């Protein structure tokens, strides 16, 4: 039952990928991705690590390097996105999630984010971070995060890696809608140079085209 420690690796200027793990029944050890976004001495977390231990490590790294931590946002309700919300809340670090995500956390007896993002589109940190709802896919609540300054789309678990043979855990998925939702994201984010999936290797807009195709054949 050992798991690796969190690691933090640079994607490009001002953008860091955090990778953490959990052992999940039926899947074994699973790697999970989130980001730290830096701008003008401030930091913002996109999805928490998958444990308290790793959330603490990440926050310590941010503070060690002199950055002001403005908070976290989670891109859907499952534990690989939200495990550290309680830890962040208890340490007085602002946590954010959408109305739908916070509703689903409460329904499943989980600690909700302190702040709620309303509507299909939201803006964080004075335009640095844009949150967009493409439609149902992996879950009904899934959102993507666009970083206009970096030309990065963080897809979360709405986007699959290129080596993925399937859509992953589909127990709560909207498979028919997912292909259309993926097209919505493709049409909106033509500028995207880098796309980051919730699990697996980063790439370009090809990840969205592959995800779209996977959804089409899963139907
Ligand atoms: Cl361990
Ligand atoms: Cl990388
Ligand atoms: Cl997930
Ligand atoms: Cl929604
Ligand atoms: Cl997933
Ligand atoms: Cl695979
Ligand atoms: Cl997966
Ligand atoms: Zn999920
Ligand atoms: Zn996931």
């Amino acid at each position: 039952d050992e798991v690796p420690e969190l690691r933090i690796e640079k994607v490009k200027e001002n953008i860091f990928l955090h990778t953490s793990y959990s052992r999940v029944n039926g899947f074994g050890l699973v790697s999970s991705n989130g980001l730290v976004v830096i701008d003008k001495g401030n930091a913002f977390i996109v999805d928490t690590p998958w444990s308290d231990r790793d959330t603490e490590t990440l926050v310590h790294w941010i503070r060690k390097n002199g950055y002001e931590l403005l908070g976290s946002v989670s891109t859907h309700w499952h534990e690989d996105r939200t495990a550290g919300i309680k830890w962040l809340n208890d340490q007085s670090i602002s946590t954010y999630a959408t109305t739908s995500t916070n509703h689903l956390l409460k329904e499943n007896k989980k600690e909700p984010a302190k702040y709620t993002l309303k509507g299909n589109e939201s803006t964080l940190v004075d335009g640095l971070i844009e949150v967009f709802y493409p439609g149902g896919g992996h879950t009904i609540d899934n959102v993507v995060v666009w970083l206009p300054k970096s030309k990065i789309l963080f897809g979360g678990c709405f986007v699959r890696s290129l080596d993925s043979e399937g859509l992953g855990y589909t127990g709560e998925a909207h498979i028919d809608q997912w292909s259309r939702s993926a097209q919505n994201a493709l049409s909106r984010y033509s500028e995207a140079q880098i796309v980051i999936p919730g699990h697996g290797k980063i790439g370009d807009i090809a990840l969205l085209k592959h995800t779209k195709s996977l959804a089409e054949t899963a139907s």
